């Protein structure tokens, strides 16, 4: 579907002026707050009015004023516009001529970097649009077709702005440069001589080699960190795979937030009754991400991890904080055993570090003492109320514990990670072990893509990274460990 119903560079006033000229009653638009810098504002017009309703995330959802919880924004609007009530009415999506979050967008990049980037991370059907330094307000579409052989080029097409519509000279001319790209995407310009102009991918400007990171770091840090970030966030429109089970009437009490679900395709499923909010992560380490246990959850969590085989579960909230429950106690007081439904709990030992406790607890089906195995429970302590770490080494040398446990398990099954929704604190964990993963074993010469394996987890559980300061320090988190080896 589309996300143009975000507009990443809009005021409050400027949204108020979209929605009271271009809109009607029931339009809608969202964008970020000015006011709360992090959050986000869901602009509506009834009654010729416009409504402005907060929605705040500080890491784990994004909470709408007056309303649910959510995992995406995309996920939010999908949600009201399928009534599934706020009474105010999410009718008309106002949608967004800004390019400054397509992939295929890259501002003011001059010809001569665009022909390098293009040449060295190019490949057959790559493209790029950016600002024309010759014509102030015109645009260049370049695009890869086919390094020594001249078997390969690069064409590049001049958009004209006139009147506040786009043209590549000729033909139609369009509102914006997404609708431009999207016609030629699917009718492609064809040259004098044959040669397709396929628009078949953007150009890969995200994939670095790892020892670069210091460097992309720094170029992020003067901003092209929101807009890379924002560019990813309008992706997850693609993400809206179903989650009926989870909608089930009696699913819906196994659900910490009631509109935040495993999707249907990568939910776990239990045998031997079969639901749990939980989703496998395959990226070779393979995760099940996971909510806080609620009082009715905790024998279904056990069921999950036997089932699975998994032997290390990583827990990344206190039970309580800000005086909030986020996961109920579901191990046993150290020394003591506890049965959980068919499934009987040892907690052997506790050994206490400073960013966390570690519990060696054995798991087996009652009935069948053969059954017995140790699971780890590696639970983080430290993460801090607001926010992300200032610094990642705690985080790092946690994650280092972690991957040397489950290496140690011969036949161990999927790492379980949980924090309170599963889908922040637990995405900014797996999506680091997964990029350190990479340069452990393929070395400081590996490619890593931070927004490309950050989709690839969220298409596996909705709104895995909730953040922008996630998204940095995952980013900070595998700077550090590069600059450790
Ligand atoms: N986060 C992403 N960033 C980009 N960049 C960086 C940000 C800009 C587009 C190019 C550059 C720019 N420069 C100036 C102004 C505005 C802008 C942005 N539009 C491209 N794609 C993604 S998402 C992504 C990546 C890799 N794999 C998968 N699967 C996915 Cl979904």
């Amino acid at each position: 579907t589309s996300r143009r119903w975000f507009h990443p560079n809009i005021t409050g006033v400027e949204a108020e002026n979209l929605l009271l000229t271009r809109g009607v009653d029931g339009s809608f638009l969202a964008r970020p707050s000015k006011s709360n810098p992090g959050d986000f504002t869901l602009s509506v017009r009834r009654n010729g009015a416009v409504t402005h309703i907060k929605i705040q995330n500080t890491g784990d959802y994004y909470d709408l004023y007056g309303g649910e919880k959510f995992a995406t924004l995309a996920e939010l609007v999908q949600y009201y516009m399928e009534h599934h009530q706020l009474v105010i009415e999410l009718k008309y999506p106002l949608n967004c001529a800004d390019p400054t979050s397509e992939r295929w967008f890259h501002g003011h990049l001059s010809g001569k970097e665009a022909e390098k980037l293009l040449t060295e991370k190019g490949k057959h059907g790559s493209f790029l649009v950016r600002e024309s330094q010759s014509h102030p307000g015109d645009f260049v579409l370049s695009v890869r077709t086919g390094s020594n052989d001249g078997k390969s080029k690069v064409t590049h097409v001049m958009i004209r702005c006139q009147e506040l519509k786009y043209d590549v000279g000729g033909g139609e001319r369009f509102d914006s440069l997404t609708d431009l790209v999207e016609h030629y995407k699917k009718n492609p310009m064809v040259e004098t001589l044959g040669t397709v102009l396929q628009l078949k991918q953007p150009l890969n400007t995200t994939r670095i080699n790892a020892a670069e990171i210091e460097s992309r770091v720094r170029e992020l840090s003067k901003q092209g960190f929101w807009e890379e970030f924002e560019t990813l966030q309008q992706q997850e429109c693609k993400l809206l795979y179903s989650r009926k089970e989870g909608q089930r009437q009696e699913n819906k009490n196994k659900n910490r937030y009631k509109n935040i679900l495993p999707f249907d395709h990568t939910r776990v499923v239990l045998h031997d009754s079969d639901y749990i909010n939980a989703n496998i992560i395959m990226p070779k380490k393979s995760y099940i991400a996971t909510q806080g246990c609620l009082q009715n959850t905790v024998n279904d969590f056990w069921r999950m991890v036997f089932q699975e085989n998994s032997r290390v579960i990583v827990m990344t909230t206190k039970e309580v904080e800000r005086g909030k429950s986020k996961c109920v106690k579901y191990w046993p007081d150290e020394y003591a055993l506890k049965e959980y439904g068919v499934m009987r709990v040892r907690n052997v030992k506790e050994s206490a570090a400073h960013d966390y406790t570690l519990r060696e607890l054995k798991l087996s089906k009652v009935g069948q003492g053969n059954t017995e195995r140790t699971v780890w429970q590696y639970h983080f302590r430290t993460w801090p109320d607001h926010g992300v770490p200032s610094d990642p080494g705690g985080v790092l040398d946690f994650l280092e514990e972690v991957h040397h446990k489950q290496e140690s398990i011969m036949d161990a099954g999927p790492v379980v990670v949980h924090c309170s929704a599963g889908i922040g604190r637990t995405g900014t964990f797996i999506v680091i072990d997964i990029l350190i993963d990479i340069i452990r074993e393929k070395g400081v010469d590996c490619d890593i893509d931070v927004p490309k394996t950050i989709q690839m987890v969220r298409s596996q559980r909705s709104g895995m990274v909730q953040t922008e300061a996630q998204y940095r320090f995952i980013y900070m988190a595998v700077q550090h460990y590069i600059e450790t080896l």
